[PDB]
C-alpha cells in the first residue's frame, strides 16, 4: 500500500531495520522488501542510481506490488544557498535538469508530451509540512553526480529557485505521473552541489540517510 | 515472441499497418499493438521520448509480454563525418552520452552498477549483416536532449572512440533489457546530422527515417525464415 524508493544501501539499509515480517525479493537485480511500519504495508524498493534505474524499478513497483502512494528518499545535492548539509528537503515540484528539447519549443527540462514539471502529492506535501532543519522546495534530476561548478552555474540560470538536485526523483514522479499514483520526495543533503561534492558526500551520506529516514517514519507514523 | 519499439507515431505507424490480427491496448498511456508479421508474433510499442519513457514501457513490455527479443527503431542524429540523411544504423554497442559519475571514478557515460556500454545481440547484428546489401554498423549513444547545439556536440566527440548516431531511448531500452537478460538490438535511420540543422532536417526527413528503418527491420524479420528455411 505505501512505497518508499531509495537508490543505494546506505539509503535503505535504516528503514529495512525498522521493517517487521520482512519478505525480501529480487525482480531484475532490484530489491524489494516488504514489511510492516507504523501500521502500514511498506514496500522498500532499492532501485539503483540513475534514471533508468529508477524508472524501471518504479514501473515493476507499480505492476508487480500496485502501491497507492510513493515516496523517495536519499541523498541530494544542495542547490539554494539557505541550505546546509543534513537539511530535508520535501519536493513541491519535480524536473529534470539535463533534459533539453527547446529545439522543438519545450521549455527547458521538460521531456515531450509531459508537463515542465511533476507537482508532488499536495496531502503528501502538507503532512509532511505539519512534521517540519527541514524545507518545502523544487527537486531537479539529472543523469549525472553535480561535482563540476560549471555544470552547476549552468542549471542556476534554468530554474526559478532549485532548492536540491539528484539522479532519480523526476523518473519516479514522471513513472508515477503515467501511472496516476500521488509521490513526494523527501531526501536530505549528503553535500553541496559544485563544492567540494564528491569529498562531503561520502562523509555525510550515512547522516543524510538518517536523516531522511527519520522525517520518513514521522510521516508514515502520522498518515 | 519479438518485440519492436518506437518512441514517436512516425516510427511505428508503418510497422502497425503490416501488422494482421492487430489487438492494441494501451498501459500507462503507453500503446501496446499486438500481431503477426514475417511469421512472428511481434508486440509493436509506441514508447514516448526520452530515458523514463522508454525505460518505463520497456520494463511494461518485459514485464507483461515477454519478448524473446526487443528491437528499437525510428530516427537519430548523424554522428559520424561518413553518413548521410536516410542511412541506417545497426547498434553494435550503447551507451548514454549525458551520463557523467566521474568523480566517483565511473568513465564517462557509464551508469554506476552497469558496465561502461550495452553489448548488443550477436546473433541480431550477425543477422542484420547479412542483409545490409546505405546501411552500416557501429556505436549509438543516447541522452535525454535533442542534440541541435553545436557545442553540444562537440562536447560528445571527444568523449567516445567512434560514435555514430545519436538519440534519446536505446541506452534506456539496452539498460533495462541488460538487467532482464534479453537480447536487443537498436537499427534506426538518420533524420538529420547532429549539432547542423538538425531541427529543420528533422522535421523534413523523419518521414524517409521511420520509412527505411521500419523497411530493414522487415527484411531482418523476414530473415526467420531461418529458424526453417523451408517454406
Ligand atoms: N547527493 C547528490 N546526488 C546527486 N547529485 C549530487 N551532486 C552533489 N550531491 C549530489
Ligand atoms: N533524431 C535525433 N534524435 C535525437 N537527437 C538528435 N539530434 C539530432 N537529431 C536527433
Amino acid at each position: 500500500r505505501i512505497a518508499v524508493i531509495g537508490a543505494m544501501e546506505e539509503e535503505v539499509r535504516i528503514l529495512r531495520d525498522k521493517l517487521e515480517q520482512a519478505e525480501t525479493e529480487t525482480v531484475a537485480g532490484c530489491e524489494f522488501t516488504k514489511g510492516q511500519l507504523a501500521g502500514h504495508e511498506v514496500i522498500l524498493l532499492k532501485s539503483g542510481i540513475g534514471k533508468v534505474n529508477a524508472a524501471m524499478s518504479t514501473t515493476i513497483l507499480l505492476e508487480r506490488y500496485k502501491p497507492e502512494k510513493v515516496i523517495n528518499t536519499g541523498s541530494a545535492g544542495g542547490f539554494h544557498h539557505s541550505l546546509n548539509v543534513g537539511d530535508v528537503v520535501i519536493s513541491t515540484e519535480v524536473r529534470h535538469h539535463d533534459v533539453d528539447v527547446t529545439a522543438f519549443n519545450y521549455e527547458y527540462g521538460q521531456v515531450p508530451g509531459m508537463p515542465p514539471g511533476f507537482k508532488a502529492d499536495e496531502a503528501l506535501v502538507a503532512l509532511a509540512e505539519k512534521c517540519m532543519q527541514v524545507v518545502k522546495g523544487m527537486i531537479a534530476t539529472g543523469d549525472s553526480f553535480m561535482s563540476d561548478p560549471n555544470r552547476v552555474a549552468a542549471i542556476r540560470d534554468k530554474f526559478e529557485n532549485l532548492y536540491a538536485v539528484e539522479m532519480e526523483a523526476a523518473a519516479v514522479a514522471q513513472v508515477c505521473h503515467q501511472y496516476e499514483v500521488p509521490f513526494v520526495i523527501i531526501r536530505a543533503l549528503s553535500d553541496i552541489a559544485g563544492k567540494e561534492s564528491n569529498v562531503s558526500f561520502d562523509q555525510f551520506l550515512d547522516q543524510a540517510a538518517l536523516h531522511s529516514t527519520n522525517f520518513i517514519v514521522k510521516v508514515l507514523e502520522e498518515l
